[PDB]
Protein backbone atom coordinates (compact mmCIF):
# COMPACT_ATOMS: atom_id res chain seq x y z
CA UNK A 1 0.00 0.00 0.00
CA UNK A 2 1.32 3.80 -0.94
CA UNK A 3 0.31 6.60 -2.64
CA UNK A 4 -1.57 6.80 -5.94
CA UNK A 5 -4.16 8.36 -8.07
CA UNK A 6 -7.20 5.93 -7.02
CA UNK A 7 -9.58 6.41 -4.60
CA UNK A 8 -8.36 5.18 -1.41
CA UNK A 9 -4.79 6.21 -2.09
CA UNK A 10 -5.32 9.99 -4.38
CA UNK A 11 -4.36 13.17 -3.95
CA UNK A 12 -6.67 14.11 -0.79
CA UNK A 13 -4.64 11.34 1.27
CA UNK A 14 -1.07 12.42 0.68
CA UNK A 15 -0.91 14.32 3.85
CA UNK A 16 -0.94 11.34 6.10
CA UNK A 17 2.68 10.12 4.24
CA UNK A 18 3.77 13.49 3.32
CA UNK A 19 2.83 16.17 5.93
CA UNK A 20 4.29 19.02 3.57
CA UNK A 21 1.52 18.71 1.19
CA UNK A 22 -0.64 21.15 3.27
CA UNK A 23 2.44 23.34 3.32
CA UNK A 24 2.85 27.36 2.13
CA UNK A 25 3.97 26.62 -1.38
CA UNK A 26 2.81 23.84 -2.90
CA UNK A 27 1.89 23.40 -6.20
CA UNK A 28 -0.04 23.12 -8.94
CA UNK A 29 -2.05 26.05 -8.24
CA UNK A 30 -4.65 28.23 -10.75
CA UNK A 31 -3.21 30.70 -12.67
CA UNK A 32 -5.38 34.08 -12.18
CA UNK A 33 -3.87 36.09 -15.39
CA UNK A 34 -5.40 39.20 -13.69
CA UNK A 35 -3.80 39.26 -10.52
CA UNK A 36 -0.29 38.11 -11.92
CA UNK A 37 1.75 40.74 -11.95
CA UNK A 38 4.08 42.16 -15.44
CA UNK A 39 7.60 42.19 -14.02
CA UNK A 40 9.80 43.84 -16.07
CA UNK A 41 13.02 42.90 -14.06
CA UNK A 42 12.08 39.53 -15.59
CA UNK A 43 14.81 38.70 -18.64
CA UNK A 44 13.79 36.04 -21.24
CA UNK A 45 14.26 32.47 -20.74
CA UNK A 46 17.60 31.07 -22.35
CA UNK A 47 17.11 27.19 -23.05
CA UNK A 48 19.94 25.55 -24.40
CA UNK A 49 18.88 22.02 -25.98
CA UNK A 50 21.34 21.57 -29.02
CA UNK A 51 23.26 18.97 -26.98
CA UNK A 52 21.30 17.04 -25.05
CA UNK A 53 21.12 13.56 -24.73
CA UNK A 54 18.60 11.41 -23.96
CA UNK A 55 18.86 7.83 -22.71
CA UNK A 56 16.18 5.92 -21.65
CA UNK A 57 12.22 6.20 -21.16
CA UNK A 58 10.75 4.42 -18.31
CA UNK A 59 7.47 3.43 -16.58
CA UNK A 60 7.63 4.43 -12.90
CA UNK A 61 3.85 3.39 -11.81
CA UNK A 62 2.73 7.28 -11.94
CA UNK A 63 3.86 8.64 -15.19
CA UNK A 64 6.64 7.87 -17.78
CA UNK A 65 9.73 9.65 -17.71
CA UNK A 66 12.46 10.72 -20.42
CA UNK A 67 15.59 10.67 -18.69
CA UNK A 68 18.99 12.80 -19.70
CA UNK A 69 22.79 12.44 -19.62
CA UNK A 70 22.80 15.18 -16.72
CA UNK A 71 26.51 14.27 -16.03
CA UNK A 72 27.77 17.19 -18.06
CA UNK A 73 25.92 20.94 -19.32
CA UNK A 74 24.66 19.58 -22.44
CA UNK A 75 20.76 20.49 -21.70
CA UNK A 76 20.61 23.57 -19.70
CA UNK A 77 18.01 26.49 -18.68
CA UNK A 78 19.39 29.53 -17.50
CA UNK A 79 17.86 33.28 -17.46
CA UNK A 80 14.03 33.90 -16.80
CA UNK A 81 13.79 34.31 -12.95
CA UNK A 82 16.75 31.21 -12.19
CA UNK A 83 20.09 32.69 -10.84
CA UNK A 84 22.85 29.92 -12.53
CA UNK A 85 22.44 27.16 -14.57
CA UNK A 86 19.90 24.49 -14.56
CA UNK A 87 20.79 20.98 -16.02
CA UNK A 88 17.64 18.71 -17.26
CA UNK A 89 17.24 15.37 -16.49
CA UNK A 90 14.14 14.10 -16.90
CA UNK A 91 10.63 15.43 -19.20
CA UNK A 92 7.12 13.54 -17.66
CA UNK A 93 3.31 14.34 -18.81
CA UNK A 94 0.32 14.22 -16.85
CA UNK A 95 -2.89 13.98 -18.40
CA UNK A 96 -6.45 12.87 -18.08
CA UNK A 97 -9.11 10.14 -18.94
CA UNK A 98 -11.13 12.99 -20.95
CA UNK A 99 -10.12 16.17 -23.05
CA UNK A 100 -11.56 18.10 -20.74
CA UNK A 101 -8.80 17.34 -17.65
CA UNK A 102 -5.03 16.67 -17.49
CA UNK A 103 -3.55 19.43 -16.78
CA UNK A 104 -1.83 20.21 -13.19
CA UNK A 105 -2.10 24.40 -13.50
CA UNK A 106 -5.05 25.75 -14.76
CA UNK A 107 -5.28 29.55 -16.38
CA UNK A 108 -8.48 30.73 -15.22
CA UNK A 109 -9.91 28.01 -13.82
CA UNK A 110 -9.38 27.16 -17.68
CA UNK A 111 -7.83 22.98 -18.03
CA UNK A 112 -5.89 21.44 -20.64
CA UNK A 113 -5.81 18.25 -21.43
CA UNK A 114 -1.96 17.09 -20.59
CA UNK A 115 1.02 19.15 -18.64
CA UNK A 116 4.34 18.61 -19.68
CA UNK A 117 7.17 19.01 -16.87
CA UNK A 118 10.47 19.34 -18.04
CA UNK A 119 12.85 19.10 -14.87
CA UNK A 120 15.87 20.73 -14.18
CA UNK A 121 18.16 20.79 -11.36
CA UNK A 122 20.89 23.92 -9.77
CA UNK A 123 24.63 22.64 -10.51
CA UNK A 124 25.29 24.46 -7.53
CA UNK A 125 24.23 21.78 -5.62
CA UNK A 126 26.09 19.34 -7.46
CA UNK A 127 23.49 16.42 -7.32
CA UNK A 128 19.56 15.99 -8.03
CA UNK A 129 19.62 14.71 -4.62
CA UNK A 130 21.03 17.26 -3.01
CA UNK A 131 19.38 20.26 -4.91
CA UNK A 132 15.74 19.51 -4.00
CA UNK A 133 16.98 19.57 -0.46
CA UNK A 134 17.05 23.32 -0.78
CA UNK A 135 14.95 26.26 -2.11
CA UNK A 136 16.05 26.93 -5.39
CA UNK A 137 17.26 23.45 -6.15
CA UNK A 138 15.24 22.90 -9.09
CA UNK A 139 13.19 24.73 -12.52
CA UNK A 140 10.02 23.02 -13.92
CA UNK A 141 9.40 24.36 -17.08
CA UNK A 142 5.46 23.48 -17.50
CA UNK A 143 3.81 23.58 -21.20
CA UNK A 144 0.13 23.17 -21.40
CA UNK A 145 -0.94 20.49 -24.39
CA UNK A 146 -4.29 20.91 -26.22
CA UNK A 147 -6.20 18.85 -28.24
CA UNK A 148 -6.01 19.75 -31.83
CA UNK A 149 -3.18 19.24 -34.71
CA UNK A 150 -0.25 16.66 -34.46
CA UNK A 151 3.05 17.30 -32.98
CA UNK A 152 5.67 15.68 -34.57
CA UNK A 153 8.25 15.85 -32.66
CA UNK A 154 6.09 14.01 -30.09
CA UNK A 155 5.60 11.23 -32.14
CA UNK A 156 8.79 9.21 -31.16
CA UNK A 157 7.69 9.46 -28.02
CA UNK A 158 4.13 8.07 -28.63
CA UNK A 159 5.73 4.92 -31.08
CA UNK A 160 7.35 3.38 -27.66
CA UNK A 161 4.87 3.53 -24.79
CA UNK A 162 3.68 -0.26 -26.17
CA UNK A 163 7.14 -1.32 -25.07
CA UNK A 164 6.97 0.16 -21.67
CA UNK A 165 3.07 -0.53 -20.73
CA UNK A 166 3.42 -1.74 -17.23
CA UNK A 167 5.42 -0.17 -13.87
CA UNK A 168 9.06 -0.71 -13.97
CA UNK A 169 9.27 -1.13 -17.80
CA UNK A 170 12.18 0.69 -19.36
CA UNK A 171 13.54 0.73 -23.02
CA UNK A 172 16.48 2.51 -24.54
CA UNK A 173 15.31 5.77 -26.05
CA UNK A 174 18.57 8.05 -27.77
CA UNK A 175 18.84 11.03 -29.74
CA UNK A 176 15.23 12.54 -29.28
CA UNK A 177 15.52 16.43 -29.39
CA UNK A 178 13.31 17.96 -26.71
CA UNK A 179 13.45 20.84 -28.51
CA UNK A 180 10.52 19.55 -30.87
CA UNK A 181 8.22 20.04 -27.84
CA UNK A 182 8.38 23.90 -27.39
CA UNK A 183 5.85 26.51 -28.39
CA UNK A 184 6.90 29.03 -30.88
CA UNK A 185 6.78 32.34 -27.78
CA UNK A 186 8.26 31.44 -24.32
CA UNK A 187 6.55 34.24 -22.63
CA UNK A 188 5.79 32.34 -19.07
CA UNK A 189 4.75 33.11 -15.66
CA UNK A 190 6.71 32.05 -12.76
CA UNK A 191 6.30 31.34 -8.87
CA UNK A 192 7.79 29.50 -6.29
CA UNK A 193 6.30 26.08 -5.65
CA UNK A 194 6.60 22.38 -5.07
CA UNK A 195 6.94 18.62 -6.28
CA UNK A 196 3.49 17.64 -7.69
CA UNK A 197 3.92 14.48 -6.04
CA UNK A 198 5.83 12.93 -3.28
CA UNK A 199 7.34 13.77 -1.59
CA UNK A 200 6.56 17.26 -2.77
CA UNK A 201 9.31 19.49 -1.96
CA UNK A 202 8.99 23.16 -1.79
CA UNK A 203 12.56 23.25 -3.77
CA UNK A 204 10.89 24.34 -7.19
CA UNK A 205 10.38 27.25 -9.03
CA UNK A 206 8.00 27.56 -11.96
CA UNK A 207 8.06 28.71 -15.14
CA UNK A 208 4.96 27.87 -16.88
CA UNK A 209 4.78 29.04 -20.38
CA UNK A 210 2.08 31.21 -22.28
CA UNK A 211 1.18 28.98 -25.38
CA UNK A 212 0.07 25.75 -25.83
CA UNK A 213 1.29 23.13 -27.75
CA UNK A 214 -0.89 21.18 -30.47
CA UNK A 215 -1.58 17.25 -30.11
CA UNK A 216 -3.58 15.03 -31.76
CA UNK A 217 -6.63 13.05 -30.11
CA UNK A 218 -4.82 9.61 -31.29
CA UNK A 219 -1.39 10.93 -29.49
CA UNK A 220 -3.17 11.69 -26.52
CA UNK A 221 -5.02 8.24 -26.41
CA UNK A 222 -1.96 6.68 -26.51
CA UNK A 223 -1.10 8.15 -23.09
CA UNK A 224 -4.14 6.52 -21.94
CA UNK A 225 -3.19 2.52 -22.86
CA UNK A 226 -0.30 2.61 -20.01
CA UNK A 227 -0.69 1.03 -17.15
CA UNK A 228 -0.23 1.95 -13.51
CA UNK A 229 0.35 -1.72 -12.43
CA UNK A 230 3.20 -3.90 -12.90
CA UNK A 231 2.99 -6.76 -15.60
CA UNK A 232 0.97 -9.86 -14.38
CA UNK A 233 -1.32 -8.02 -12.10
CA UNK A 234 -4.41 -6.08 -12.39
CA UNK A 235 -5.04 -3.79 -15.37
CA UNK A 236 -5.18 -0.20 -14.23
CA UNK A 237 -4.83 2.04 -16.78
CA UNK A 238 -2.94 5.07 -16.46
CA UNK A 239 -4.89 8.26 -16.47
CA UNK A 240 -5.74 11.29 -14.66
CA UNK A 241 -2.31 11.19 -12.79
CA UNK A 242 -2.71 14.62 -12.08
CA UNK A 243 -3.03 16.78 -8.56
CA UNK A 244 -5.80 19.20 -8.17
CA UNK A 245 -4.91 23.09 -7.81
CA UNK A 246 -3.44 24.61 -4.09
CA UNK A 247 -4.40 27.01 -2.20
CA UNK A 248 -1.56 30.41 -3.36
CA UNK A 249 -1.35 31.13 0.02
CA UNK A 250 1.52 33.71 0.44
CA UNK A 251 2.57 34.20 -3.20
CA UNK A 252 2.76 36.47 -5.96
CA UNK A 253 2.77 34.73 -9.19
CA UNK A 254 4.90 37.21 -11.73
CA UNK A 255 4.17 37.40 -15.88
CA UNK A 256 7.19 37.93 -18.31
CA UNK A 257 4.83 39.78 -20.41
CA UNK A 258 1.69 42.20 -20.47
ZN1 LIG B 1 5.10 16.68 -13.26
Amino acid sequence: HHWGFGKHNGPEHWHKDFPIAKGERQSPVDIDTHTAKYDPSLKPLSVSYDQATSLRILNNGHAFNVEFDDSQDKAVLKGGPLDGTYRLIQFHFHWGSLDGQGSEHTVDKKKYAAELHLVHWNTKYGDFGKAVQQPDGLAVLGIFLKVGSAKPGLQKVVDVLDSIKTKGKSADFTNFDPRGLLPESLDYWTYPGSLTTPPLLECVTWIVLKEPISVSSEQVLKFRKLNFNGEGEPEELMVDNWRPAQPLKNRQIKASFK
